[PDB]
């Protein structure tokens, strides 16, 4: 009920040649499905809590009872994270404008802002999230365990910020077409990493 | 240096038709090497952790400084964990014994157990083991996060207990076969675990 797997920008196909299309259709009909399902109910008993935009559940998971803590953690934070996650793939787009320089600024260059993102992707052990985040007035690259988001703040993910965009590095991400080669999967990774979004979430939250 | 990837016990596609030999050999050659890798490199400036068993330096992590405690707890664990896998799978073996009376003791039944254990297994989110271990003189279902063995001990894995046998419920372990169907990988896991292995180990710290 709460949660409803989101309508994706596109078809399953539209990150090829990059992003796999029987991937792009697992990802979102099985394991995001699956993050709504359960985080759905798991919010059946928590009305209170149902409601909240699945972005702002996650920010408050130390309020949700003891019990609940780690399901909606897994699941509200899987659910977040590939909703931001399609909205943030697109072929086609330019780094450009204030997110540029922004990266430029917190980075030093793009170059390094990427290289930076990638050793954060291409470390992150086992499952989990690499993030460009926005910490206040900074840039930052973050990465995060499972469906952790660094919206979840630090106490709970170890990680903090608002998250620009960021890459999935969970092996169903991209295990099909990249197996364990995870860094050429990231380096594809830049070219479906919708430029346009990140930019349109920096403008809101810059 | 420190370890050496282990020969698996059988060919590529001795698992076949449970576990894909496309998984196998990536798990092996890829994955497992890694891991012996990365270990071994992280082992190249620590002379005093160098030269033990990798079994018994995953029950010393919390001796090893902080910028080594991880690395060596995911590779090294995952060292640990997919030597003890290869060894623990195998086609045409029976669960027998001491170890399936400790088990229907343990767990009831047979049933029960693989009940417990399937759900370890499914249960586990992210990536990580599901184990049969034995604590003292009992059986139990733990499940691990990562690379992380029981052998490490209940602070850092959450497990404890003499793996018996265990389920790397990696994705990359089940995802170019299964994809995100890990409950069909955690049946199949029946028809390959290798319960002679599985009884050696029993009767070895029972
Ligand atoms: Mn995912
Ligand atoms: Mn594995």
């Amino acid at each position: 009920m709460s949660y409803t797997l989101p309508s994706l920008p596109y078809a399953y196909d539209a990150l090829e040649p990059h992003f796999d299309k029987q991937t792009m259709e697992i990802h979102h009909t099985k394991h995001h499905q699956t993050y709504v399902n359960n985080a759905n109910a798991a919010l059946e008993n928590l009305p209170e809590f149902a409601s909240l935009p699945v972005e702002e559940l996650i920010t408050k998971l130390d309020q949700v009872p003891a019990d609940k803590k780690t399901v909606l953690r897994n699941n509200a934070g899987g659910h977040a994270n590939h909703s931001l996650f399609w909205k943030g793939l697109k072929k086609g787009t330019t780094l450009q404008g204030d997110l540029k320089a922004a990266i430029e600024r917190d980075f030093g260059s793009v170059d390094n802002f990427k290289a930076e993102f990638e050793k954060a992707a291409a470390t992150r052990f086992g499952s989990g999230w690499a993030w460009l985040v926005l910490k206040g007035d900074k840039l930052a690259v973050v990465s995060t365990a499972n469906q952790d988001s660094p919206l979840m703040g630090e106490a709970i993910s170890g990680a903090s910020g608002f998250p620009i965009l960021g890459l999935d590095v969970w092996e169903h991400a991209y295990y099909l077409k990249f197996q364990n080669r995870r860094p050429d999967y990231i380096k594809e990774f830049w070219n479906v990493v919708n430029w346009d979004e990140a930019a349109a979430r920096f403008a809101a939250k810059k």
